[PDB]
């Protein structure tokens, strides 16, 4: 399978309907074995055990830099190796630009920016000594078009920072051969914005599974600091 | 099996180690029928036959629109569908702004541009009447940075042309299910003795020039249901020789 | 006075209502000689004289070479230099992938794209001797976005590749101080309501950003893609 | 006179040779009042006076709410309106992803992806009463090719930040005729310089007064037709 022999970490994965979820079951079938991280033990757990056999369920907020230390020496301890990241924990807020608060802020750009920071700092040493890997970041439409379908616009911002950090760490990684790339997922289901988008549909967790899969696997070994857009035509540019 | 009953038509995948070929070969294994379009026939169906059992090959230059009709119309008769189209046919020319005549803007633009457009012409009448399809069009990282690597401005020209058709494309066909999406290669291994290679190797973080089975595997993506939800897409393959 | 002392060709510029007449009404009224190039030899000549003084008016049919060459030595031969090229001449047909034949092609193909390598090839010479210069192209919101607008897809491919050919030949020249932007209008006078300006786009509009691209202001731009459709396209 | 009869406040533009300055001295030429805003309220009395007459000083950190709601209060106080807002302060840090810090993190973030959007909150609440206005966003090219100048990965990231918050501002406020853009200028004025001017055209580094040009563009009415935009000021060193 695609992702044969492979140990993929993913964050905020442990949300049944969510995207993280998704792509941790499309990753367990393709052959990987995938450490969830997510804020709830319990729930991370047991969201491991219904992939298979063989997964791990950690507890960790990604704006702490100490509970990531501890999540990812445990995940290494025990497979030895992490391959691929999957960044994809975040949080959205749909407060207009005059009602953001300094936590509104605060909470919304450490779960996606700070996060993403942290928890690639804690997995780039591994993959670094092991050769390579491959980073995959989760930005948003709401990044590019600025906003309009729910989040806000520090929610965009937010998002649009994920992606020039993205770029940034795969220009530093590139000659390590630790592939950064990013998604960038339209309306995806977790009336009027449905007629602006030409495949007539709104996105399914599955579909950013999907470009998630192949941006993890080799069939994207030469791509590095891309933003995939995942957004039924939503946004052509 | 990504391609699992898919039929595939292939332009200009009869060259030994082009992409094209490449791209056959990857969706042969993926469990496609591919149907090679190229200027010799002979050449074709041998490319064809050294993919398997059950492939065909044809003989068009994808800008004579009354050649293109009939080889769409003996694919068709065969298969009775075509589920992928992947426009690869291209040439380029390492000539400059200054040096460009008429005759070398029409030979690029006519298999890029012109080819991209008849070809797609003929097989999106039957996609229609499908239920939809997937048409990846060739396009290059000269096409977004202006250049700089071999072809020349008439080539960066023609590869934005395809940009912007099969965005067009895109728009106009989203509701019929037909999915159009754009590959930008970086500087891939086809066929690096000039000290020219040093600079641009230099600036590719990943270090290496790309294969043509890194682009054939960007098609495959965007040809299967892994990417059912991207239309319009430009897809850069470039071991990020172009951030942006 | 942003352009005093300076010498624009610009094509396309002689009908009354186009962004080319508006882009060298404003182009003189920043101190500069225009010679507008266009299909009918009096109808240029008649919108030269209507800037004012010291303007000149040229018939060309930009996809021919014979004529744009004739044009351009009559230019230099007058001026001595040309500052600004302003690619402006273009064709747009609203006719879908399916219809569109060899004929529509060629013609929408050739005016935009041909017309722009064509008028550039016989004026970068001047330019590289004169120490540099400024090309600006015209592309359109509709090589961004895939259509929908207007224009079939083979007016969004012809305005696609322009700005494929102006970000080569902005690297290529960009030693011999020799910028080449390209301009990408939105709808300029249902699509009124994704607009977020509120508004559809002015010639002036266009005008003054070819004006910006023109001048000394963005003596340090290159290979820039502008922009200029009230947030029709946000990206 | 492009600014003839506007107001313009510009962030972080008391430095002699920055970007702000160069900005608040071809603002004031083209007939604009100039409020500069900076950490030092000496230094920015200073660098008003010097532009000419008219103009105004305030100090304050952008990442302060409240120092900036006083400082935004006065100046409207003074002039009535604030047609033109630049948001130019900024700081950089040239260290690897692997080395940032929490504190290196707030301290980047906070002067330009925070301070932009405390600033735009001050003033925009007047520019909707005022019937519209020009907001300016300072990106930077590291936000689009990836760092690889100086910036870490963290100054990058709130450079991207800005871009995504500017986009969704100018989305936002488009129907009150409040335009936000943004400038992603490139290396502005030994051997990774000489290094990075090798992969540059027009074969020279960028001046203030480059950047200063396309922000005068953007604020005046030649752009009144531009929002959402992103402007680049790199001397064709990311051409894409
Ligand atoms: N429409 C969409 O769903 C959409 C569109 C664009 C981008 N995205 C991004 O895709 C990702 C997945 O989106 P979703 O719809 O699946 O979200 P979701 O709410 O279903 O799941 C996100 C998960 O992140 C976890 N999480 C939140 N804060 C965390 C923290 N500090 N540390 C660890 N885990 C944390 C939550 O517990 C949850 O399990 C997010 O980054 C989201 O912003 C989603
Ligand atoms: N470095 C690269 O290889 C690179 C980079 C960017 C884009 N591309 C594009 O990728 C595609 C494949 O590249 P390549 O390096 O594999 O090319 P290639 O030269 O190996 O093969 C191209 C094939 O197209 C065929 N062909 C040419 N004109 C034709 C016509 N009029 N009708 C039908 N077939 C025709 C040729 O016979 C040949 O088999 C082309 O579109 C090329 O421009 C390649
Ligand atoms: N909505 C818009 O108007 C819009 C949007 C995006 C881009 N554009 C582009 O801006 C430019 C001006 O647009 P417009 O609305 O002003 O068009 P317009 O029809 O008013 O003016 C175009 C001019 O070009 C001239 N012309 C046509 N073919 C020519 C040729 N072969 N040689 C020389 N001159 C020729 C015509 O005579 C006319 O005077 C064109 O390139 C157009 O595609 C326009
Ligand atoms: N190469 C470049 O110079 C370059 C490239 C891209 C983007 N930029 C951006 O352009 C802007 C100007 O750059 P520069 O080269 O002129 O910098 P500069 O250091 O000369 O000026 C920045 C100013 O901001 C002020 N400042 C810092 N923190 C502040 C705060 N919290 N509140 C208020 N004022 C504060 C400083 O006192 C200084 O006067 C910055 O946003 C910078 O990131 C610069």
């Amino acid at each position: 399978m695609l992702l044969q022999g492979k140990v993929a970490l993913i964050t905020g994965a442990a949300s049944e309907r969510g995207i993280g979820r998704a792509t941790a079951e499309i990753f367990a079938q393709q052959g990987a074995k995938v450490i969830i991280v997510d804020l709830d033990l319990a729930q991370s757990q047991n969201a491991a055990k219904a992939l298979g056999e063989g997964h791990m369920g950690l507890a960790a907020n990604v704006a702490n830099e100490e509970q990531v230390k501890a999540a990812v020496e445990q995940a290494l301890q025990h497979y030895g190796k992490i391959d691929i990241l999957i960044n994809n924990a975040g949080i959205t807020q749909p407060i207009k630009t005059l009602d953001i608060q300094r936590s509104d802020y605060d909470r919304v750009l450490d779960v996606s920016l700070r996060g993403t920071l942290i928890m690639s700092q804690a997995v780039i040493p591994s993959m670094k000594a092991n050769g390579g890997g491959s980073i995959v970041c989760l930005s948003s439409v709401s990044a590019q078009r600025g906003g309009g379908i729910f989040g806000g616009p520090h929610y965009s911002a937010a998002k649009a920072g994920v992606l020039g950090l993205a770029k940034a760490m795969a220009r530093e990684f590139g000659g390590d051969q630790i592939r950064v790339n990013s998604l960038t997922p339209g309306l995806i289901q977790t009336h009027d914005i449905l007629a602006g988008i030409p495949l007539g549909r709104l996105g399914k967790a599955q579909d950013v599974a999907n470009a998630a899969l192949f941006l993890a696997s080799d069939l994207s070994a030469y791509l590095t600091g891309v933003t995939l857009d995942v957004n039924g035509g939503m946004l052509i540019h």
